[PDB]
């Protein structure tokens, strides 16, 4: 069998998240290690701070990579997945805490990676008004044509009737203020339109962040959002992961992956979010479950 290890993106951090992880063994102990990496406060970010401070691309992309990696690494010390095959793939952000799971990167890299990747996303915000707005529902074509009429990127790509538009704030809301037939436009909460070209200048600090950090091939079956297909080299998978910076997330051909494997079970890592769900939709059938506290990476064994 197969079971299917889901690293959120975000959208899924909240106030306090790491509180209930942090009482692990060596928990805090890493949390200070990675807090050194991508020198950020990590501990503070993940229990104190608050929901909106968290919110800043800069801070939550690390932090929520440094959740997914804690529950990993728990779940690596029970050794409860040690012996099952398993298949692995992230949105987002959580592609690099993908990496980490799937062996690519160490932890310590991935977080501090991720942090680079924040700052350097934050810094590009600035260059032009941007952002996103997910948009549900509506008739498929009619939607995504729309989008290309107003210079609009389908940045994410999740489900049938499930994509997040992204452009210049501009062109966002004169979608808002048309929206296709039955299609519900929502404006996301993020400071720029992430997984598009306007994140270009982020680019060369991601890239050279990347290219200095120490990489294996993967351990397991390693998806990318680029195009739901696996990466099977160190090199392919750092290089997809960079370019991911200006592509839109394809988590639709990723779960139609999932589907063609056996996957017999799914499990989302903290912060969970929506991807269990998501999931659930293709992969009919299989039982999902999401880890939010230390007391459920014991099912996952039986």
């Amino acid at each position: 069998h197969m079971i299917a290890l889901l690293a959120p993106g975000q959208g899924s951090q909240t106030e306090g998240m790491l509180s209930p992880w942090l009482q692990l063994p060596g928990a805090a102990d890493q949390i200070a290690a990675w807090s050194k990496a991508a020198d950020l406060d990590l501990a503070r970010l993940g229990t104190t701070a608050s929901t909106e401070e968290i919110t800043d691309t800069a801070v939550a992309q690390p932090l929520i990579v440094a959740a997914t990696l804690l529950a990993h690494q728990e779940l690596a010390r029970r050794c409860v997945l040690a012996g099952k095959d398993v298949i692995v793939a992230g949105h987002s952000v959580g592609e690099i805490a993908a990496y980490a799971i799937a062996g690519v990167i160490a932890a310590d890299d991935a977080v501090a990676l991720a942090a680079t990747r924040g700052a350097e996303m934050a810094k590009a915000c600035a260059t032009e008004p941007t952002g996103m707005s997910a948009v549900l529902g509506g008739d498929e074509t009619e939607v995504l044509s729309r989008l290309e009429q107003l210079d609009l990127v389908p940045a994410n790509r999740n489900a049938a009737g499930q994509i997040v538009a992204a452009g210049r704030l501009t062109a966002l809301e004169k979608l808002a203020e048309d929206p296709p037939a039955k299609a519900r436009v929502r404006a996301l909460g993020v400071a720029g339109a992430f997984h598009t070209e306007f994140m270009a200048p982020a680019l060369d600090g991601f890239a050279a962040a990347a290219a200095n950090i120490a990489t294996a091939d993967p351990t397991a079956t390693l998806l990318s959002n680029r195009d739901g297909k696996p990466v099977t080299s160190a090199a392919a998978a750092m290089d997809t992961l960079v370019s991911q910076l200006t592509q839109p997330v394809r988590w639709d051909l990723c779960t139609a992956t999932l589907r063609e494997h056996t996957v017999t079970a799914i499990v989302e890592f903290p912060p969970a979010g929506t991807l269990s769900g998501i999931a659930k939709r293709e992969l009919r059938g299989v039982p999902a479950r999401a880890v939010k506290s230390p007391a459920d990476l014991d099912e996952l064994a039986n």
